[PDB]
């Protein structure tokens, strides 16, 4: 929503955003310098013993639409610029590994090689200068009850929505969806890379869905 602004919802909320020190993200977003068409490795969203070659299929803030080459289109999965699931090519075989056909391989397995090959083949390979440098861990699990911030939908990761720390335990949180039923709630790690700062969609050009109608 082109009305939505942070401190202007804070402030009719009646709350407090997480500290930028509470996330494993940056202070200083990374920059995306990746484009539509780049091929990189991932890891199979579906099956994360697997490394497989991905396509950018598109591009938002400092996040990548992706898709594992040779899979249908149903299946996209989203992955920040210094995500550890995302690599240059070749970065799989030099750490002992072989790329692998992904989980929705839409050709029979024996075709694999060649198909390797073919979708590579004079394409346009991601540097390693794209990749960047993932943030270090926050130390501590510094969220407190009733903080906001931004935060991934699970059941629609495409979704970075804002969001309210509902519980805190140990290193997890649990997250909840302004304005939308506890049905998109989860738990995760306070240091997920799926949760970030209020005000990171608007540094990093991202999109920050509206609050829901509750
Ligand atoms: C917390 N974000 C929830 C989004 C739900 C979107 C879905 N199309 C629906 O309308 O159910």
């Amino acid at each position: 929503r082109d009305d939505f602004h942070w401190e202007e919802y804070l402030k009719e909320t009646g709350s407090i955003s997480a500290p930028s020190e509470c996330f494993r993200q940056s202070q200083i977003p990374p920059v995306n310098d990746f484009k539509v068409g780049m091929k990189l490795e991932a890891r199979d969203p579906r099956n994360a013993t697997s490394v497989c070659i991905a396509t950018v299929i598109g591009i938002t803030g400092a996040r990548l639409r992706l898709r594992l080459d040779g899979s249908d289109n149903r299946n996209d999965f989203w992955r920040l610029v210094d995500s550890p699931d995302i690599q240059p090519v070749g970065t799989c075989e030099k750490e002992g590994d072989l790329l692998q056909p992904p989980l929705g391989y839409q050709m029979n397995t024996s075709s694999w090689p060649m198909f390797l090959l073919e979708t590579l083949n004079g394409s346009e390979m991601a540097s390693a200068t794209l990749f960047k440098k993932e943030p270090p861990k926050p130390p501590l699990n510094n969220f407190k009850v009733g903080m906001k911030l931004e935060a991934i939908d699970k059941k629609n990761p495409y979704l970075i929505c804002p969001a309210t720390i509902g519980d805190v335990k140990g290193d997890e949180v649990h997250i909840t969806f302004d304005g939308w039923s506890g049905a998109f709630d989860y738990w995760c790690k306070y240091d997920s890379r799926d949760i970030f700062p209020a005000g990171w969609c608007r540094l990093t050009g991202d999109v920050l869905q509206p609050p829901g109608t509750s």
